C-alpha cells in the first residue's frame, strides 16, 4: 500500500541495476522475514519538502 | 524441446570452453535443481529480428 506499484529501486541486492516494482522485494519478505530478535536504529534523518 | 541437438554454449560451468550437446547441462537438471525458494528477474531485455 505504501509502495507505488511501478516503483523504482537502487539497492544491493539489485547488483547495480535499477528494479522497477515491488516484485523484487517480495522473495525477501517470503523468504528471510517470515525471524530472530532484530533492533533498528534510525540517524540523522533529513526531510526536503 | 526447446533446445537444438547440437546447441552451443558458453557458460562459466564449463571454464571457458565451448560445450555442444545437452549432455552437459543434464548434470544439473538431475542434480541441483530436482529445491528451496528462488526467484527470478529478468533486466533490460533486447530482441534483435
Amino acid at each position: 500500500k505504501m509502495c507505488d506499484p511501478g516503483m523504482t529501486a537502487f539497492e544491493p541486492e539489485a547488483l547495480g541495476n535499477l528494479v522497477e516494482g515491488l516484485d523484487f522485494h517480495r522473495f525477501y519478505f517470503e523468504n528471510l522475514w517470515s525471524s530472530k530478535p532484530v533492533h533498528t536504529t534510525i540517524l540523522n534523518p533529513h526531510i526536503h519538502l
